[PDB]
């Protein structure tokens, strides 16, 4: 489906590398993991505490509970993978897909339908993102930051294939496997309902960021303004020009309109040219796994939920931080390490997802680590005053940290800021 362009074949190869990639990433892929199943009444959860651990038993436990018996059969070989399984998934009722999941492997036998199961949700999760498609693009070098691509109706039937992206994450989620897309957590605050913010635009696109920031700081006028209630987008060609109100063209923008211009404009970036695909890929999920099961759950707590947890070595972690205004021996510094030291790791993945905005790890670890800009080692800089929290720059890799007067202050803004959501 996709024209021939130059960002397309240089989009191809970086997808076939991938694939190169792909084989010795699975057995990394393989030590992932979440909870034993709940032991209690048919799975029950217990009673209610906040916990990650609480949340992930209860949604099992609506799963199981809903689950139809006996078991589905779905039939794919290894080679058409996306098409055998697109059409496969497409033509069942969607209620069927929670039933047992039995993955054949077309001419390949061996026991272990977890094992082949847990293969095809890795392998499939990268096939999606096959440029051919349309369906997706990054926003920076390297496959950083997928966003669904504007012009994905290159691709005719780029609705469906969205809507059974939907379905397969649901049936992930549904059936405790992990996937390996790379969805970013705005992606998952818009499978939770909630709104992202000016914050979560540094992570998908730092300029636009710098700019509303500097709307937001600068006084208006002052430096001139010039501005209306619209944004153009360029969907393959035609400068669309779009209303961020209705009859737009003409509502224009003033000092008094300015946080309500922000407003609608962290929100258009968020949603412009990507509605109906967006609309799909949550119509495909909503049907096998209702999104209203996932009200507990943050977008960092969603993401470990499809992605998987890993280890956190911390001998790699600060063997390949890199410091700013820090050294490692700073006070600061060591009081950090002591804390990460003393967390579990589930705080741990909590403060990577902080920091990079994600739970995910290269296959080398800290060191193969990207930003926007490409590579990009975790980073501390001494940033703030004391009564600030410390705040991140996913696109860096980035943790400001202010220099804190003892590891008491230190670590309870580092804990809170973690914690945090929306
Ligand atoms: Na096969």
């Amino acid at each position: 489906w996709q024209r021939p362009t130059a960002e397309y074949v240089r989009n191809y190869e970086q997808w076939q590398s991938q694939r190169n990639q792909l084989q010795g990433a699975m057995q990394h892929f393989s030590q992932r993991f979440l909870y034993q199943s709940s032991s209690a009444s048919q799975g029950s959860p217990g009673a209610y505490d906040r916990s990650f651990r609480w949340k992930y038993h209860q949604f099992r436990f609506l799963c199981h509970s809903n689950a139809l018996p006996s078991h589905v059969k779905i039939s794919v070989s290894r080679q058409t993978l996306f098409e055998d399984s697109f059409q496969q998934i497409m033509n069942m009722k969607p209620y069927d897909l929670r039933r047992r999941l039995y993955i054949i492997m077309r001419g390949e036998e061996g026991l272990d339908y977890g094992g082949i199961a847990r293969e095809w949700f890795f392998l499939l999760s990268h096939e999606v993102l096959n440029p051919m498609y349309c369906l997706f693009e990054y926003a920076g070098k390297n496959n950083y930051c997928l966003q669904i691509n504007p012009a994905s109706s290159i691709n005719p039937d780029h609705l469906t294939y969205f809507r059974f992206i939907g379905r397969f994450i649901a049936m992930a989620l549904y059936h405790g496997k992990f996937i390996d897309t790379g969805f970013t957590l705005p992606f998952y605050k818009r499978m939770l309902n909630k709104r992202p913010t000016l914050k979560d635009l540094e992570s998908i696109d730092p300029e636009f960021y710098n700019s509303i920031v500097w709307i937001k700081e600068n006084n208006l006028e002052e430096c001139g303004l010039e501005l209306y209630f619209i944004q153009d987008m360029e969907i393959l060609g035609k400068v669309t020009t779009h209303e961020l109100k209705e009859g737009g063209e003409s509502i224009r923008v003033t000092e008094e309109n300015k946080e309500e211009y922000i407003m609608l404009l962290t929100d258009w970036r968020f949603t412009r040219g990507v509605e109906e695909q967006t609309k799909a890929f949550l119509d495909g999920f909503n049907e096998v796994a209702p999104l209203e099961w996932l009200r507990y759950f943050d977008e960092k707590e969603l993401e470990l939920m499809l992605c998987g947890m890993q280890e956190i070595d911390m001998s790699d972690w600060q063997k390949s931080t890199i410091y700013r205004h820090y050294t490692k021996n700073s006070k600061q510094i060591q009081w950090f390490w002591q804390v990460v030291k003393e967390m579990d790791n589930e705080k741990r993945i909590r403060l990577l997802q902080f920091v990079t905005g994600t739970c995910r790890l290269p296959v080398g670890g800290f060191a193969e680590l990207i930003g926007s800009n490409g590579p990009q080692k975790f980073c501390i800089d001494k940033v703030g005053k004391e009564t600030w929290l410390p705040r991140s720059h996913t696109c860096f890799n980035r943790l400001d940290l202010p220099p804190y007067k003892s590891y008491e202050q230190l670590r309870e803004k580092l804990l809170y800021a973690i914690e945090e959501t929306e």
